C-alpha cells in the first residue's frame, strides 16, 4: 500500500531525522521505523510531516490508493 520514504525526502534537503522528529513532536526512532515498514503516521501527523518537511504527501508517504 503506502510507501513510507520520508528519509529520502528529508535527506533530500539533508534534514535531520532528530530535528524533523522534534518538528513532528514524535520520536525519531518511530519516524525512521515507519520507512522500515512500521505503521504509517496518523492522519494529522502525516499532514504535519508534509507541512513540517515542506513536501508533497505523496513523496514522503505515497498513499498508493489500492
Amino acid at each position: 500500500m503506502i510507501i513510507n520514504n520520508l528519509k529520502l525526502i528529508r535527506e533530500k534537503k539533508k534534514i535531520s531525522q532528530s530535528e524533523l522528529a522534534a518538528l513532528l513532536e514524535v520520536s525519531r526512532q518511530t519516524i525512521n521505523g515507519i520507512e522500515k515498514n512500521k505503521y504509517n503516521p496518523s492522519l494529522q501527523l502525516a499532514l504535519k510531516i508534509a507541512y513540517y518537511l515542506n513536501t508533497p504527501l505523496e513523496d514522503i508517504f505515497q498513499w498508493q490508493p489500492e
